């Protein structure tokens, strides 16, 4: 009985409605593209591997995980219906962090910056 990591969260759903939009398109080839380039976005870029990283306390705290690959992924697999239920994945992720973390943690501080750029990316959308 050593740590397990939960399964990740799905990234297709065949039952699910989606749609592709400007928006969403837009959502992954600007936003999330840029985003995936930054200095701080590794520890993101995958769900939280809470065995790697040895905190076997990780999912008895976050219950609903959300990461940028599993995003990248959606985006790629058309899994949303609008640019909204995406944004809410990339603020699920960033709220998790802050749950699990303290302020002024660098996690955190990576978080933040991320954050602040995802924000002012996603200020202006297509129509």
């Amino acid at each position: 009985m050593g740590s397990t990591n939960p399964p990740p969260p799905e990234t297709s759903n065949p039952n699910k409605p989606k749609r592709q939009t400007n928006q969403l398109q837009y959502l992954l080839r600007v936003v999330l593209k840029t985003l995936w380039k930054h200095q701080f976005a590794w520890p993101f870029q995958q769900p939280v591997d809470a065995v790697k990283l040895n905190l076997p306390d990780y999912y008895k705290i976050i219950k609903t995980p959300m990461d940028m690959g599993t995003i990248k992924k959606r985006l790629e697999n058309n899994y949303y219906w609008n640019a909204q239920e995406c944004i809410q994945d990339f603020n699920t992720m960033f709220t998790n962090c802050y749950i699990y973390n303290k302020p002024g943690d660098d996690i955190v501080l990576m978080a933040e910056a991320l954050e602040k750029l995802f924000l002012q990316k996603i200020n202006e959308l297509p129509t």
